[PDB]
């Protein structure tokens, strides 16, 4: 079973699923004038991504059309994006999200940071393969052309998916690395950024947790305070994201959802990416952390800043109140 499915998702396989039944219902809802969005919503948000792909294969066969194109020609705005995101294979969606983050004059460093720090090593290998297949350029090369300095080096390190996959924790290595981090930053003039990058990007999460514990004992401070006093810019943000994900990935993503839902305006691109990409992995834990940290559920948060068909689809993905 797939590397894209976790133990705490809000979207699961539908036992009574029938691809020909669903494809026929979707074709009816989008064909002719008017669209039955409640129908598209009731089906697609109640099928896992694996089943949706079966709907996709069954729709191209029977109607000679790609469901993605039917959805895009009929739907609009944020609802359209969210609906198209649901029927995209997970590796392909992250690849498209990575490419979107580096297009035009701007560059969305925050999205780059979010994706490269939360995907496991096996997921990154998949994303790199899909990116290469769909864009015919390596992910490393595009990352390289849109970034510079230490941030660039750390992103390229992450894009390779070589973070240690072992399940072992070595007390001895943790103490040694804590000492190297201290010498690389606090203990010298300047900083050996390469060392920060090498340890924080290649040791396993459980190993790093131990390392941060040892770091605190040696330095009398948290690794976060050293990163803040030693580094700056996007490189600093990247390293803090790694530390936050090492301690609690769902809380980091909950914070990202929180920031996308308030302020100057709603960040629908981030909301869509997190809701869809974590729906079959850990959205349930994201919901728990969101409520623990903010005092209100993700569900009520979505209800207060979104509306219409877009709001219903996100509430259905959310799967419940906390
Ligand atoms: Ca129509
Ligand atoms: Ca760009
Ligand atoms: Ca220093
Ligand atoms: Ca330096
Ligand atoms: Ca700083």
């Amino acid at each position: 079973a797939s590397i894209w499915v976790g133990h705490r998702g809000t979207v699961r396989d539908y036992p009574d699923f029938s691809p020909s039944v669903d494809a026929e219902a979707i074709q009816k809802a989008i064909r002719g004038i008017g669209t039955d969005e409640k129908m598209l919503i009731s089906i697609l948000t109640e099928r896992s991504n694996a089943q949706r792909q079966l709907i996709v294969k069954e729709y191209q066969a029977a109607y000679g059309k790609e469901l993605k194109d039917d959805l895009k020609g009929d739907l609009s705005g944020h609802f359209e994006h969210l609906m198209v995101a649901l029927v995209t294979p997970p590796a392909v969606f992250d690849a498209k999200q990575l490419k979107k983050s580096m297009k035009g004059a701007g560059t969305n460093e925050d999205a780059l940071i979010e994706i490269l720090t939360t995907r496991t090593s096996r997921q990154m290998k998949d994303i790199s393969q899909a990116y290469y297949t769909v864009y015919k350029k390596s992910l490393g090369d595009d990352i390289s052309s849109e970034t510079s300095g230490d941030f660039r080096k750390a992103l390229l390190t992450l894009a390779d998916g070589r973070r240690d996959e072992s399940l072992k924790v070595d007390e001895h290595l943790a103490k040694q690395d804590a000492q190297i981090l201290y010498k690389a930053g606090e203990n010298r003039w300047g900083t050996d950024e390469d060392k920060f990058t090498e340890i924080l990007c290649l040791r396993s999460f459980p190993q790093l947790k131990l390392t941060f514990d040892e770091y605190r004992n040696i330095s009398q401070k948290d690794i976060v305070d050293s990163i803040k006093g030693e580094l700056s810019g996007h490189f600093e943000d990247l390293l803090l994201a790694i530390v936050n994900c090492v301690r609690n990935t769902p809380a980091f993503l909950a914070e990202r959802l929180h920031r996308a839902l308030k302020g100057i305006g709603t960040d629908e691109f981030t909301l869509n990416r997190i809701m869809v990409s974590r729906s079959e992995i850990d959205l349930l834990d994201i919901r728990t952390e969101f409520k623990k940290h903010y005092g209100y559920s993700l569900y009520s948060a979505i209800k207060s800043d979104t509306s219409g068909d877009y709001e219903i689809t996100l509430l259905k993905i959310c799967g419940g109140d906390d």
